[PDB]
């Protein structure tokens, strides 16, 4: 069971089922794909649709005339299968231009190139109907202290985000934008590291309403959070805009697995997040078929994004539903959580001697939260086993 | 040499040299000290001043007559010595009543007696003249993903600190608010995990302006975070209105070093960092000497915080005055990343082809970065070896 | 279902379900619970029997009649209940004089006093039929460089380890033991800090066969290591006399969540192994339940252990036995993994053409290892979802 | 000053200096270099020799005439400098067909090829002068749990070890094997993932006299362990064949940093340690001049490895040598961590109540370890702060 269909809103960059294989350590283990045949076989999954970096839909360096059949061709594939592209993004981080960055380079030069280079290919992902625009500033950070002044590289990131902020305002365009964290790699510290960082970040921008987050399970991970916890406070602050789903296994490099791999029950509660809140946004995987793979392989990984979803989705589901569940939530007052905790104001509770002078805390403190049980209650869900 | 005084304005909590040495795993090795023991100790060393939880310094459940005469004795002790009480804040962990959190527990009336508890404390803060109250919500968080819905426990950490900013606002005080990150231990997973989520969060406070942050070194290290980077991320906010000093050795338990400990390096770009940027607050000791200490090891303990922090404050200072390092800080375009990317406006950016069509990628790409000289002047400058 | 029964050999440390809730920032949350209760408790649960450090049986300091009516008590609770004690161990730990260890203390006294207490408990391990002594030596360590010689610490442990099994030898007990590593907790750095360390180090005593690993889920996960590759290495070695299950979200304080919670897939892996290899010792449990939760919920915990276990070790022996597993397997080469490489001999291989100059490396490179596709068949098989 | 000389036995890999740059986001940054420029570069620098992996020196595919060339041109640059190769191995991780393992692929033609390939790299190292074959088996191990049946794998890797073991004797040999562990990295998790697990394997060879380990600086870190300690243990065991020296931040990728980066007191203590036990093997750099460097900044960053440990090894000298050290080691009881705990024998021991009945342990845990005093006396030498 659990076929994906183009109803729900499954993506896939166009990097990740064309990832050859390369790592640290390693040459590539497969052949370049073409997008007409990724498009093609990602519709044949279920997908809905695909996303790309510049550089991967048109090669760095082509003419116009490479330019425009490069995207005829795509576009064709998109019209043959139906798939849609909801998101686009600036490949800011190959060419050895940005070895210091492309918005926070040191040299001014760079920096004004990088703005350039996202600026054609917004007006590119506008033509292809992106609602979103993905910003990941791999290259913005260092390996040492003195390289780079952390408060002068946030001024240049505010200016650089500013001004892409005007330019889609000038040209009337609805797209909006999402800066995707990363704690580090490939710079050894990498600048707005988490989601926190990212949204403090957006509301010090001139049109904050412009930008919101595109978080990825890894990335959270990498730095040990909890990625769940960090995608409720996007939605809180209103800023999921775009979400990237894989697999890690904690405080490594990038493994970028597929979803549901690395750690599953935090798949799960993922999961039960962004359907209980009604995320309507793309579930986009940024994953990677291990190098180990053919592509039997690769469409296999792909295919696992989303039945694990799927899976999930259900299991979710099913304990949110579960009459057992909702007394145990109830037991451990998940309900009182949800109330406000002084609706009667300040001064009432102020004068609340229940509050303070005759609260016994020694009676609230030997109540049980009961989590055990709720959580017990969630692994037989989760597991099948009710 | 590298002698403190108090114009150095170190300061330290009663709970850091006070620690008795009990751990998961340990009964206490020491006895516990009397404040104003500590209060005598501290500034007999060069201390500024020390700084208090509520349950420090009057032990919880203690009558008026108790309070008024531990308040008493401690008042004495710093008139005794000059010692400053800089800042105060609340004990919302030990007590088993806040084994589910205090302003974020699921039991309201558990929430309701937290506020009462924290107000109480910021009357007395005031009284002994602190600027800064800190909230470290250590209990707020989970072992579980279906325990606590972040969102939830969210809009109640939202309604407990605007009551707090309503409170002071209505007594005319003029202490400001600082919120401590942590990004687990004790609870599994701790809310506001890092830098970034507080400041994310203090942004949708009522009165944001009342509000900044208390960043501890080994609290972001517990996560892999660039402690130097997230203080500068809090500097460019406007937000760092205390910091907590002190060493850790990576992704572990919460170590609580003396400061220079741990990642020396980072120590030394933080101390840069402070010193650049005209920090004014207190420099915080929040950290514990070694239960293998006796007295005169916790004395010793205390002493080498401030000494390491003096020794890198020389260091750093040298390695920013030293025309070589100048030089080299040019050669690395650290001048060219605190320059606007495009004072001159997107619309010349998007008209000129120097950043586009007529930049030469190649050349850019090959002008190295320079920083590894620069890095080994900062190491040799650091171990004196110039 | 998933209904334990003594015949599944689940044990549990009497410290276990016995924790009161003391963490390093906050007082206990459950009262003490007698011995006598926790045995009849878990043998309530379905548990086979409990093991026990000696501090938790006798309270330290206890008079000889004192020791005799413990003892009394709990034999009575275990003839009551049909409950064994397979394992004891001693505390090294909990004491301040063992703040700097209790066999590799700088203080040679203390060396000393660790070995008679940890003799005297032998006997009474013996006494109520243990067939294995573990011993973890949490404050074994430093935090600080210059405080512990290692290869001096090495010797000294050596030579208690030597002493403990010459003192078996001599006392015609068949009891062996079993060396638990951590990699840090309560001590900055703990030796031995991983099954690989541990493993080394019996090799070198004078009868390495009387030792073996206590290998533990959440310790091995503090390094971020692959516990189920660990057990995997011990097993190789004949080793695994005694293992200790639980869950652990990565690299963080040792968190002791009941097994299966933590990182799910891992004990899926390692159930797999345990039952694959036939490990024939006890299923231990060294967990801690939330300190969030009362008594009902300490049982809740221990319960979720056993459940756990059994749900995965239904799923694991499916997964096996599936033919389209089988299939998938030798279409992965896990079939060819297990067949010598050159039982042909060194000469033969030198001389096989076929192993390299007419090795065509492309084509072997070429072919996939479709482990992505047995992965999802694993995954399926785990959440019911064949 | 700090200028160091080929009698400091410094050597770097081939692979270090000449790192182009690719990381995993990242293309190429820097040219190729010759290894006849690197030999001459490096020896200017005072670099004592160099290492390499097969394919460093020779292409992978070569002809015999171009082997021959590429070795005589190489052999010539060594006799024009006095350049020497204590190291050599093989590169059993670049090649796609090593994309399962080179001695534990599942294939079994791929492991014939593998033994084949080192080999004759084992050959060539001899030629050369080489003492030392490191083995890294960086493909060694698993993404997912199905893939990898560890124990047999361990048994394939035994069986290759075994066979390599045997090739060398067979040929009168004197070179000795060094086996590098690595936790993770390009693998999910790589097979003797610590010096621990690899010093357990060697115990199993069949002549675990012709094996060592190598170990690195920044893999051990990437677990989080204590790289000084894993040390300390490789030369308790008599197994420090060779050594990598660079930096890490704690757990990341692999950073390749240059030594004394990362983690500067782990720095110091290593270079005390190494020092303090008289290893007379080669001081090894593996590390990547970053990839934002040019070749200055290559030669530069190769210069700072050398530096920071003549530095390093000058203070951990003044530091064991400073009577005030001396005597606050004695206050440690440092002299009495390196006395036998019981050389009076078991039955002595039993029958000394100083141990057990008369042991005051109250006065024993009184006593202060001092390590405060001590280790800040450390960091005193380590900044030239005395
Ligand atoms: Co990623
Ligand atoms: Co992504
Ligand atoms: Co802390
Ligand atoms: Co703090
Ligand atoms: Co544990
Ligand atoms: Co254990
Ligand atoms: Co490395
Ligand atoms: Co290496």
């Amino acid at each position: 069971n659990y076929q994906p269909t183009p109803e729900d809103r499954f993506t896939f960059g166009l990097w990740t089922v064309g990832w050859q294989g390369r790592d640290p350590f390693g040459d590539a283990t497969r052949r370049a794909l073409d997008p007409v045949e990724s498009v093609r076989r990602l519709a044949e999954l279920g997908a809905h649709g695909v996303t790309f970096h510049d550089d991967d839909l048109i090669p760095f360096g082509s003419s116009d005339s490479e330019r425009e059949e490069h995207v005829k061709r795509f576009r064709q594939a998109l019209d043959d299968t139906g798939m849609k592209v909801p998101m686009a993004t600036t490949n800011l981080f190959t060419h050895p231009v940005f070895k210091d960055g492309g918005f926070t380079a040191n040299d001014r030069d760079v920096r004004r190139y990088a703005l350039r280079k996202t600026i054609r290919n917004i007006d590119l992902a506008v033509e292809l109907g992106a609602e979103t625009y993905v910003a990941w500033g791999g290259r913005e950070g260092a390996e040492s202290g003195g390289a780079k002044d952390v408060r002068d590289a946030l001024d240049r990131m505010k200016e650089a985000f500013d001004l892409l902020g005007e330019y889609v305002t000038s040209q009337g365009y609805d797209i909006r934008f999402a800066i995707e964290p990363k704690p580090n790699e490939p710079r050894g510290d990498i600048l707005l590291p988490t989601v926190g960082h990212a949204l403090a970040f957006i509301e010090r921008l001139e049109r904050p309403e412009l930008y919101g987050v595109n978080p990825e399970v890894g990335h959270e991970q990498m730095a040990g959070l909890n990625f769940p916890h960090g995608i409720a406070q996007a939605l809180w602050a209103g800023k999921l805009f775009h979400i990237d789903l894989n697999g890690q296994n904690g405080i490594k490099y990038d493994q970028d697995l597929r979803f549901g791999a690395g750690d599953l029950r935090a798949a799960f509660w993922l999961v039960d997040l962004l359907e209980s809140a009604g995320y309507s946004g793309p579930r986009h995987f940024d994953f990677k078929p291990p190098r180990t793979e053919d592509f039997d392989g690769v469409w296999a990984s792909a295919a696992g994004c989303m039945r694990n979803y799927l899976i999930l989705k259900e299991r979710a589901a099913a304990f949110r539903a579960d009459p057992e569940v909702q007394e145990a939530l109830r037991a451990s007052r998940l309900d009182e959580l949800a109330r406000p905790t002084a609706a009667d104001g300040l001064q009432a509770l102020l004068d609340d001697r229940s509050a303070f002078e005759e609260f016994d805390v020694d009676a609230a403190a030997a109540r049980g939260m009961a989590f055990e049980r709720l959580d017990q209650l969630a692994m037989d869900h989760l597991l099948g086993a009710r």
